[PDB]
């Protein structure tokens, strides 16, 4: 009876692609650019974690130094994006190109000039930049000198950075987001999440949980202040949060499983609660008191939080989680997740849950009643370039199709308000988890090996063509 | 731990009833015939017969009930001894407007509630009033088609205005429509009659007419919040929601999405009551099913300005669902057993439901129904040992206590259902008992109607006098 084929996405829908500066740009030293926390992360494997080193240690390979050299090649890459018909380009402004060490009193003109040029290049091509301010690339100086977001000073260092960007680019960007995947540090035991989100490398004697919430608080306050500041520079600016949206199912209908899963979602998405409601949920305030965290939270902080709630919720989606009741009060993401036996290998071997995206979209809408922006979704897989220089990546086409199907249902049937959709790593870039080029997400193949060798030549994948057609038909054919 | 910690200062402990389930005096003081007054006695496997007015030869248990209309002084004596802070009841619509469409209220019905409320207030017990509680005038059902008809909005408002004005110095908490979301089960004739005064006409699209009637009710609720706030700006005017949380049976993504939609369907009423607008998924449904409902721009403006001050709710059970394959939730066919709950009583769902309401709406809550229906036996020495009832209420109160003290849910009070044994809604039986007070009435209406304290009476007395501090 009901069908979605033949029906277009809404008019004005922002199809695009998504990246982060540190994962594609390279030129990590060009133009007086500072050493970021991305620049101290060595290459790893599927089995071997990336090494966080103290500065650039000698005889180690850092894949973010060159990446795919987009700092220099962006006009060629953007032409490929306009050939696909992108309506937007989601990327980050490297904090380290604008304030290399993060505490300077004036910005870096060479860095500001780069984004002028990059954005001018997008805009003459019909492509509006969608910009994330903090994206796992903060000045390492801030980590060494201040202890990262342990320190309330980062609130003003962040705002200096946002101010300069808001003003410089105020006729060039409409959509901004403050802190990429701010809620990864929900897993406070993940060294990767503490560094990327908050620039925290654990010190002996520290309560990891306590300092995550201290750090998240300051960032949430910084985000709220940036919304207000932002709206003052350009009232047309749409300013959003960025949430990693892994929904957490109860394993079974056992009441205690269902309650525990509620508390896991509450714990993982309190960040969104603050961004959107302007206040801390009361259960978490109660947790702050009963664990005696004694957090540095001022009455000024709370007023800023309540005036600086966001215009929309940008999120990533990749997977869903499952939990059963542990007997325990709190959700610890490192230890409490169980296997979901109802989700099995797809035709291509990897597990996905496209239904959870629909679920997630209804969960955001019914809770906050704000527009959403899907700014990260994609398949990381091995691609082979054939002798005749093609990549037949129908495993990537299927992946995106299965997800787009559910998104199309969420919007057309469920009536969820979606600004757009920008699949992750539209051009093959350095993967966050391992720093391998080999784990590829792109519509565009970049001839680079994991050791950084290769010509770096761009080639179209078959998915490039499939996605061009989707944009050209505004998603009408998706069934 | 929570052991030794009190509920918040001023927590409204009490008991709840509905005028039609306990008053009796169904023709007294010019009282009109209600929809409760046309329902015969039934059992578990035998629906209450609906009749067209009162037929001779049939027994109607609500006609007499437990005679609280004449016995309220004795009965309130027992509530005051138990130590109630509030008494949650309905004002019988047919006592104030017998046919429902009169231009003037009935002075004797109004004076009954003056007498009743003053009797409560002289003992430190504040009334908490639900305006529509399954007892609308049968004149409105018969001649207008109940809430199928837009004219009922004004009829409700004439009723509400009068009650707000008359009891302005005597009632702080009000609620508009009892369990407004029972009619989610649009295949349920009982739910349709009790919520919306709809006796089915063949040819009629049940679901469509539900949505239409529920719309006018939501509009009337919105408009009465504004009216009451104008009459006494210190009034708290809430909704009343039947909170049956719906669990996915397994973590299968299709089961999880279906449970989301099941709860979206069942609780959109709450969405409209609190958010002040229709959820977009449902509006889309109105379009794709071609309901062509009567919804004006003016309706949408009243709704948005008339959102409630708090959420009143009943809690008895949770439901479970698996994916059916279908696009829509049908509550008459789509529920499956929860194999993880003892043989569906579920105290932890209460805690869940409280967080759910709180995280979704961020409004204060009021638990206005909760309790255990059971066959109570009176011993030869006139004791009722309802240890099962104390266990049930303790299990629920413990979950309520965690929700409030740890989870920081904003709870106004707690009034268990049927604090004095009354006529059950499901069957019209006395023998399915909920009370702290046992009433000696058989299902055919015979007996002394004498009152006795069940063991739970003294238990709840001590819960109140310690403000829940021993609950662990
Ligand atoms: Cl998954
Ligand atoms: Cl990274
Ligand atoms: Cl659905
Ligand atoms: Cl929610």
């Amino acid at each position: 009876a009901m069908t979605i084929k033949g029906r277009a996405f809404p008019e004005g829908f922002l199809w695009g692609g998504a990246v982060a500066a540190h994962q594609l740009e390279g030129g990590y030293k060009e133009g007086g650019k500072g050493l970021s926390t991305a620049d101290i992360m060595t290459l790893g494997t599927n089995e071997r974690p990336r090494e966080i080193t103290d500065g650039v240690v000698a005889g180690k390979y850092y894949p973010n130094h060159q990446a795919i050299d987009f700092y220099h090649r962006y006009p060629e890459d953007i032409e490929l994006f306009a050939e696909m018909g992108f309506k937007c380009f989601r990327t980050s402004i490297a904090w380290t190109r604008i304030f290399p060490n993060g505490d300077e009193s004036e910005p870096n003109e060479a860095g500001l000039q780069f984004y002028d040029d990059l954005f001018d290049e997008c805009l003459k091509n019909g492509i509006q930049p969608v910009v994330t301010l903090a994206h796992f690339e903060m000045p390492y100086h801030l980590v060494k000198q201040y202890g990262g977001w342990r320190n309330r000073k980062l609130i003003q260092f962040y705002l200096n950075f946002a101010k300069v960007c808001f003003e410089r680019y105020r006729d060039k960007v409409t959509y901004w987001m403050t802190f990429n995947e701010i809620n990864n540090q929900t897993n406070f035991e993940s060294d990767g999440a503490m560094l990327t989100d908050s620039g925290i490398i654990h010190q002996p004697g520290e309560n990891r949980e306590r300092w995550m919430y201290q750090a998240a608080h300051y960032e949430l306050v910084a985000s709220a202040a940036a919304v207000q500041l932002g709206h003052q520079i350009n009232p047309d600016f749409q300013i959003g949060c960025m949430i990693a949206m892994c929904p957490i199912y109860p394993l079974t209908a056992a009441p205690a499983d269902v309650l525990f899963a509620q508390r896991a979602m509450q714990t993982r998405f309190y960040f969104a609660d603050v961004h959107c409601n302007g206040t801390y949920p009361q259960w978490l305030r109660n947790r702050f008191e009963s664990e005696h965290f004694n957090l540095d939270i001022t009455a000024e902080d709370l007023k800023i939080l309540q005036a600086g709630t966001v215009d929309y919720i940008g999120f990533s989606y990749y997977m869903s989680f499952t939990v059963k009741d542990t007997g325990k009060l709190a959700y610890n993401e490192e230890h409490d997740l169980v296997k979901n036996p109802y989700v099995k290998a797809s035709d291509w071997g990897w597990q996905v849950d496209p239904v959870g995206l629909r679920y997630a979209m209804n969960w955001f809408t019914d809770r906050y009643h704000l527009p959403l922006f899907i700014v990260e979704n994609g398949l990381g897989a091995i691609d082979k370039k054939t002798a005749d220089n093609q990549i037949h990546d129908d495993y990537r086409i299927d992946y995106l199709t299965d997800h787009l199907r559910q998104i199309k249902l969420a919007v057309l049937e469920d009536g969820v308000d979606l600004i757009g959709y920008t699949p992750w790593g539209c051009i093959d870039l350095v993967a966050a988890s391992t720093g391998q080029m080999s784990k590829r997400y792109g519509f565009i193949y970049v001839d680079e090996n994991d050791d950084g060798s290769g010509s770096l030549k761009r080639y179209k994948k078959d998915s490039f063509t499939w996605f061009q057609h989707v944009i050209a038909t505004n998603g009408a054919e998706i069934e």
